[PDB]
Protein backbone atom coordinates (compact mmCIF):
# COMPACT_ATOMS: atom_id res chain seq x y z
CA UNK A 1 0.00 0.00 0.00
CA UNK A 2 1.18 3.61 0.90
CA UNK A 3 1.22 5.79 4.07
CA UNK A 4 -1.30 7.70 3.75
CA UNK A 5 -4.72 7.54 5.34
CA UNK A 6 -7.29 7.69 2.56
CA UNK A 7 -8.48 4.18 1.66
CA UNK A 8 -8.99 1.29 4.26
CA UNK A 9 -13.14 0.54 4.36
CA UNK A 10 -14.72 -2.52 5.22
CA UNK A 11 -17.20 -3.67 8.33
CA UNK A 12 -14.85 -4.60 10.88
CA UNK A 13 -12.86 -1.49 10.00
CA UNK A 14 -15.71 1.30 11.57
CA UNK A 15 -14.71 -1.31 14.52
CA UNK A 16 -11.16 -0.48 13.95
CA UNK A 17 -12.15 3.08 13.73
CA UNK A 18 -14.42 3.30 16.65
CA UNK A 19 -12.45 1.27 18.73
CA UNK A 20 -9.49 3.07 18.01
CA UNK A 21 -11.42 6.66 18.94
CA UNK A 22 -12.57 5.07 21.98
CA UNK A 23 -9.32 4.44 23.15
CA UNK A 24 -8.39 7.73 22.51
CA UNK A 25 -11.43 9.48 24.42
CA UNK A 26 -10.48 6.56 27.41
CA UNK A 27 -7.54 8.53 27.93
CA UNK A 28 -9.00 11.53 27.50
CA UNK A 29 -11.23 10.28 30.65
CA UNK A 30 -14.18 10.38 28.03
CA UNK A 31 -15.16 7.13 29.26
CA UNK A 32 -18.50 7.61 28.75
CA UNK A 33 -17.54 8.57 24.80
CA UNK A 34 -15.31 5.57 25.04
CA UNK A 35 -18.41 3.21 26.20
CA UNK A 36 -20.12 3.82 23.30
CA UNK A 37 -17.04 3.60 20.93
CA UNK A 38 -15.92 0.65 22.47
CA UNK A 39 -19.56 -0.50 22.23
CA UNK A 40 -19.99 0.47 18.22
CA UNK A 41 -16.68 -1.77 17.78
CA UNK A 42 -17.56 -4.90 20.09
CA UNK A 43 -20.96 -5.14 18.43
CA UNK A 44 -19.34 -5.03 15.19
CA UNK A 45 -16.38 -7.00 16.01
CA UNK A 46 -18.85 -9.75 17.51
CA UNK A 47 -20.65 -9.87 14.22
CA UNK A 48 -17.39 -9.65 12.53
CA UNK A 49 -16.04 -12.57 14.76
CA UNK A 50 -19.19 -14.88 14.62
CA UNK A 51 -18.64 -14.70 10.10
CA UNK A 52 -15.00 -15.80 11.08
CA UNK A 53 -14.49 -19.35 10.67
CA UNK A 54 -10.13 -18.85 11.33
CA UNK A 55 -9.44 -20.95 14.23
CA UNK A 56 -6.79 -17.88 14.59
CA UNK A 57 -8.86 -14.53 13.38
CA UNK A 58 -11.44 -15.49 15.56
CA UNK A 59 -8.53 -16.17 18.61
CA UNK A 60 -7.58 -12.54 17.57
CA UNK A 61 -11.25 -11.40 17.30
CA UNK A 62 -12.67 -12.90 20.51
CA UNK A 63 -9.49 -11.36 22.13
CA UNK A 64 -10.33 -7.86 20.91
CA UNK A 65 -13.40 -7.60 21.58
CA UNK A 66 -13.66 -9.18 24.89
CA UNK A 67 -10.65 -7.04 25.41
CA UNK A 68 -12.90 -4.07 24.31
CA UNK A 69 -15.54 -5.55 26.44
CA UNK A 70 -13.96 -5.65 29.85
CA UNK A 71 -12.57 -1.94 29.71
CA UNK A 72 -16.45 -0.66 28.14
CA UNK A 73 -18.09 -2.89 31.41
CA UNK A 74 -15.46 -0.99 33.96
CA UNK A 75 -16.31 1.79 32.40
CA UNK A 76 -19.96 1.84 32.11
CA UNK A 77 -20.24 0.08 35.87
CA UNK A 78 -18.26 3.76 36.05
CA UNK A 79 -20.63 5.79 33.95
CA UNK A 80 -24.05 4.14 35.96
CA UNK A 81 -22.21 4.84 38.61
CA UNK A 82 -21.18 8.17 38.24
CA UNK A 83 -24.39 9.09 36.49
CA UNK A 84 -26.68 8.90 40.02
CA UNK A 85 -23.44 10.29 41.75
CA UNK A 86 -24.17 13.37 39.70
CA UNK A 87 -26.32 14.46 42.97
CA UNK A 88 -27.71 17.31 40.71
CA UNK A 89 -31.15 18.25 39.45
CA UNK A 90 -34.56 18.97 40.45
CA UNK A 91 -35.16 15.58 42.51
CA UNK A 92 -33.72 12.90 42.08
CA UNK A 93 -31.71 11.44 39.21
Amino acid sequence: GSSGSSGQDSDSTAAVAVLKRAVELDAESRYQQALVCYQEGIDMLLQVLKGTKESSKRCVLRTKISGYMDRAENIKKYLDQEKEDGKSGPSSG
